């Protein structure tokens, strides 16, 4: 039933400083506590991007598209603009490289009814695919919140999405972003274009997944207006910062 | 059948220059090659102590004695030597913090009969139990060398020990030491005791598990002599000094 929520603007200097616009919202999972520096925006959907690739590889493998996170995706010998995505891959270095084009044929692959069945039953953003099978999340009508994904990351986390535990746990595996040993994060980055609104030009960055410490877990997904085009840089700085203001990781 | 071995003897400075002794066995598992500064060192047993988590881990999961990892085991309420001890703990947990304890009531509910027959088809070390179902694996008959070490490593990495890949991937999980942008260790430490002619015991460090790279799979198991000067620390340190040594991770 009743959710906690605390609402810091504190946060909102991380993003005005680096003169941009953005929400991180965390959820603390012993406590039951979410925390974000704009309520509003942390309940704003928009594109999951390449944020996408979480439901995309769990579908892919639950489907047997995907054998398991070693089964090689040949380079299709297109020439692509990111240098890393114009060779071979399995899903490790898919999710890390976030090549768009293996996805793409994962998607096609599943198919608009699979694709959309497999989306309500994780009751995932606004559960609508509409546009093209291999582009709608990042250019079709899907829509998600900060506080949606965090929702979505949490059955995924607890094994309870309507999948295999197998293909949950090798998303998790593929979702390894960075370990030492204090934390352990597990995320996707996105990047995409702001459809959901007449927002022209401006872009939208998300890092969304969690942070696993000894005794608890907490998720984040954070979104923020890009200053630049299609890179990171800036999300994990922004995040780690709040992270590490709210004493979660060390300094 | 016939093992490549490299014998680098150039590495032992990085074991002198910390006033200590002993090996480093590396396996290259796309190139079948293997690389040690002690051919002999390599191929001397010793007891496994704290690195037997991972058979334990497999054994304890596949029998159902471990549900998940996330199960908890609750402090018996005994006040050990190890702070860290004396706290609930999960299989992440137990196997980061090397939870004697934990692991001690595992074996006794594993028994006697499937644990040897269990390191009979894991073809672990000496596949020997003698002594206490409790301790063997820290005073008893178990014997295990570097090489042996690595050939088990292999095995659980590649999901072919007689367990469930699950048990098998869950035990991956909890051996998470290390990750950032380069590559991925999964590794797990034990600390070990010797009999000398005085009467006394000297201890012998392991660090054993693999390090993760985007193209290739680096197994590791290294032992040394362990000093009255930092302890556990050193083993990391030494095992990264050869890893940079040989271009396997960066500086
Ligand atoms: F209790």
């Amino acid at each position: 039933v009743a959710k906690e929520w605390q609402e810091n603007k504190s946060w909102n200097a991380h993003f005005t400083e680096h003169k941009s616009q953005g929400v991180v919202v965390l959820w603390n999972e012993n406590k039951q506590q979410g925390f974000t520096n704009n309520l509003k925006r942390a309940n704003q959907a928009f594109l999951p991007a390449s944020t996408f690739k979480i439901p995309n590889s769990l579908i892919a493998l639950d489907l047997g598209v995907v054998k398991d996170e070693h089964q090689v995706f040949k380079w299709d010998g297109q020439t692509r603009d990111i240098a890393t995505w114009n060779r071979d891959h399995n899903l490790i270095t898919a999710m890390k490289y976030s090549v768009v084009p293996v996805y793409q044929e994962f998607a096609r692959q599943i198919g608009e009814a699979r694709m959309s069945k497999m989306l309500h039953a994780f009751d995932y953003g606004n559960e609508d695919i509409s546009g093209n099978v291999d582009s709608f999340w990042l250019d079709g009508g899907i829509r998600i919140s900060a506080t949606e994904q965090i929702s979505f990351l949490r059955k995924l986390y607890h094994n309870k999405l309507h999948v295999s535990e197998r293909s949950q746990r090798i998303v998790k595996q593929a979702m390894l972003t960075e370990a030492n040993g204090d934390y352990i994060i597990r995320a996707k980055t996105g990047t995409g274009s702001l459809s959901d609104a007449k927002g022209g030009k401006a872009k939208i960055g998300w890092w969304v997944g969690w942070v696993e410490l000894d005794d608890n877990v907490w998720f984040f997904a954070m979104n923020m207006d890009m200053p630049t085009s299609d890179g990171l840089g800036l999300r994990q700085a922004i995040t780690k910062e709040v992270l590490k203001q709210e004493k979660i990781i060390p300094f």
